[PDB]
């Protein structure tokens, strides 16, 4: 067996990193880890409270253009009132919708990536 | 207060998938979740046993050609091991060299996306 335990990050390409950091931060609820110079650009790692894996909002990969992302999806215990909540806070949201696993809908991030949000049966 | 508790799963762009199984179960030690149809093709699901946040392994994002990903990070309790591992198992490690986000090893998938391994200090 590997002595691997976990993804720590992965990462979402964005073009304007303000507007991406604002975003996640302030409408989709999560922390901001870190905001610091990196190797290849401005690290900027956000992440659900307490969660094991965050997200680096990165713009030097030129296999992932800005808003290219899809199947990313966020576990939530109440996806009807984060629906709500991201309406009220400008975002247009598909769903939710209930599926064979779980109440889902879907979201886009300023740079068309999209998200998804799961809560399960 | 959004009620997302963590990242679920992501996906991860490849080509074939039979070979990208093999890969991530066998040759990188991940659990195999599932393997059943999807509403958009054959839904083959893996992570670290355990782990919180699994991957996807998808074909069907025409926004995330095969081979495209970038920048993820797996965790380790022992990166030296594990690039010893991943070499006896037939596979290119760059590292583990140390770094200021930990000691870090690089290697890549079947249709080329981009895996680093951290051990953190």
């Amino acid at each position: 067996h590997m002595a691997i335990s976990h993804v720590q990050l992965f990462s979402v390409p964005v073009s304007d990193q303000e507007k991406a950091k604002d975003f996640y931060v302030e409408t989709v609820g999560f922390d901001l880890l870190a905001d610091q110079p990196g190797v290849h650009g401005r690290w900027l790692q956000v992440a659900p409270k307490g969660a094991d894996t965050s997200l680096v909002l990165v713009d030097w990969f030129p296999t992932m253009p800005p808003g290219s992302l899809r199947g990313l999806l966020l576990r939530t215990d109440d996806v009807d009132a984060d629906c709500a909540r991201l309406q009220e806070r400008g975002v247009a949201v598909d769903g939710p919708k209930n599926t064979p696993w779980g109440r889902q809908a879907m979201f886009s991030d300023p740079d068309g990536n999209v998200i998804g949000l799961n809560q399960p049966s």
